[PDB]
């Protein structure tokens, strides 16, 4: 009953105020039932608390639906009460809301994504789709995913929501500990980078930390995103007055941070665990009828994993081993569905220095589609490093981009009008970066030719505003096929001059000749000197790795291992 343009037009005009805890407010009225159940067993309390806040000055209240999802309600055997639980909630809230805003509040299922758990991107996606549909029907003024602790789950949630409506105002939230990490690893910047390019309207933090510890965390985020920001700290560092649970921070020692958050560009302020209508009554005062600030997001090219954020601000070793396309061995297994052999090759390369893993599925037509989706999701957790998805088929590309936990590096996309625009789209929808391989109908042979391809891809890239999301691959040829590698170098330089990142299929140079390791090492050094910022290579080639490291030290792009005597 209110689109996202409206809701933004408002947020741009003035900083909004949210509400505090509800569970603890139900506790005060003797109700200890699952808060989401009081929508059926005692709508009065629910209506009361919503009022306690709207009076304290809240401009937006969250529907009493945090645990309102199939997967969660199921743990408390309520899978069947889901429909009315939510509908009442929106209605109960809509009541106290009055003229204010009502946001559907959706919390995390509380299940870990496989392997840390046993849930696949699909189960999550479908889980959140169901509820987000109930709410959108009921006319919520937006939807907010609070306290999420895993980019994969939160990714499913946002995609599901957005699949339901392209007009409802969306808000994604993650919760970090004091170390600045999520449950599975995402730090503020990762989260920020990974989720900014998704069709959500705002990002934010809530719970786990008081207004104090949350301040810097909120800043890291505010720096890597231009979307609206929301924050809802706890009520100070948790303690136990009777061994139970008590939040110290008073309405004054709390409401005094509003200033600090205001300057970091916040748009919506509220409170989590320990916050009461009292606090909000002050927030209303300390805050006032202000107007939001600006900050300009610091641009940065990086891919991510649930736990690691790789920035192309140094040489990025892209592991090449997981490639059944070229290994008749690994392909035989992976086709059979072996997940172990793949998780192993993954772990090995990371140990040796690979910061990103390139994964390809060999003969795409004969590979179990559900296996791809399971591996695509799995690796990032058992390897800790991002993945360079080496798919070719458009259909596999999508089934894979969806399930990938984070911001991926998508391998391949020739400079073909169609393929490009088709790949750009998939990425704009699921997020990610693109490896544009300088070659069209057929392979270019000269530095001149490659430049025409580059020049062309640029036109297409700008045309779709996606030039800030690409790494260029000049295309390497085997020496024993008249490669003329000096032409690829002239290209690496040319692109690196224009301001782009570059990678090469290093092992392409020597296929078909002995002492492959030498030509590779040689080429890499030469390549790096010309600008090459990354290279799908074999981290297991020790000499290549060492010579590489040496090269970087020499070039002042990394530093000393400790001089002796």
């Amino acid at each position: 009953m209110r689109n996202r343009r409206e809701v933004s037009k408002l947020l741009s005009e003035r900083v909004l105020l949210l509400d505090g805890a509800y569970g603890t407010e139900f506790m005060k009225y003797g109700y200890d039932d699952l808060p989401e159940e009081l929508n059926i067993k005692a709508p009065d309390v629910v209506l009361k608390v919503h009022r306690s806040y709207i009076e304290s000055g809240s401009d937006v209240i969250l529907t009493n639906t945090f645990g309102a999802t199939r997967m969660k309600l199921r743990k408390h055997g309520l899978e069947d009460k889901l429909d009315p639980i939510v509908r009442n909630a929106v209605r109960i809230a809509r009541r106290a809301a009055g003229e204010k805003l009502v946001f559907g509040d959706i919390g995390p299922t509380g299940e870990l994504p496989y392997p840390l758990g046993s849930t696949l991107f699909e189960e999550f996606y479908e889980n959140f789709r169901e509820t987000v549909e109930i709410m959108v029907e009921e006319g919520v003024d937006g939807i907010i995913f609070e306290t999420f602790s895993d980019i994969l789950e939160l990714k499913a949630a946002v995609l599901a929501a957005r699949e339901v409506s392209r007009d409802v105002f969306l808000i994604a939230h993650m919760t970090f500990d004091e170390k600045g990490r999520s449950l599975t690893g995402t730090d503020p910047a990762n989260f920020a980078i990974t989720f900014d390019e998704l069709d959500i309207d705002a990002l934010g933090i809530n719970c786990s930390l008081g207004p104090e510890e949350i301040l810097p965390i909120f800043q890291e985020l505010s720096q890597y995103t231009d979307k609206f920001l929301v924050v809802e700290p706890n009520a100070g560092k948790p303690i136990v007055e009777n061994g139970k649970t008590v939040y110290p921070l008073k309405p004054h020692d709390f409401a005094v941070h509003i200033d600090s958050y205001y300057e970091l560009g916040v748009n919506i302020f509220g409170g989590c665990c320990g916050t009461t209508p009292e606090h909000v009554k002050l927030f209303r005062k300390v805050l006032g009828n202000r107007k939001p600030l600006q900050r300009k997001k610091k641009r940065i090219f990086a891919v991510s994993s649930p736990s690691k954020l790789v920035t192309f601000d140094h040489f990025v070793v892209i592991g090449e081993r997981i490639n059944p396309a070229g290994r008749k061995k690994l392909w035989a297994e992976m086709q059979k569905g072996n997940e172990e052999i793949v998780i192993k090759e993954a772990k090995t390369q990371v140990e040796k220095g690979a910061e990103v893993l390139d994964v390809n599925f060999g003969i795409e037509s004969q590979i179990d589609v559900r296996y791809v989706e399971k591996i695509v999701q799995t690796l990032p957790y058992v390897s800790n490093v991002p993945l360079s998805l080496d798919i070719q088929n458009v259909d596999l590309t999508e089934r894979a981009l969806r399930a990938y936990p984070g911001r991926s590096l998508f391998n391949s996309a020739k400079v073909d009008e169609e393929e490009l625009e088709m790949k750009i789209n998939l990425l704009k929808k699921y997020g990610g970066t693109l490896i544009v391989l300088l070659m069209g109908k057929d392979v270019p042979k000269s530095f001149e030719e490659r430049k025409e391809y580059f020049e062309k891809a640029l036109k297409i890239l700008e045309r779709h505003d996606f030039s800030d999301r690409v790494i260029f691959d000049p295309g390497v040829l085997p020496l024993g096929a008249e490669g003329k590698p000096v032409e690829v170098l002239k290209t690496i330089e040319f692109i690196s001059s224009k301001g782009f990142n570059t990678t090469v299929g290093l092992s392409n140079l020597s296929f078909g000749l002995p002492d492959r390791s030498y030509y590779n090492t040689a080429f890499l050094v030469l390549g790096i000197s010309k600008g090459l910022s990354s290279a799908i290579m074999n981290p297991l080639d020790e000499t290549l790795m060492k010579t590489l490291n040496a090269t970087l030290v020499i070039l002042e792009k990394k530093e000393l291992p400790r001089a002796e005597v």
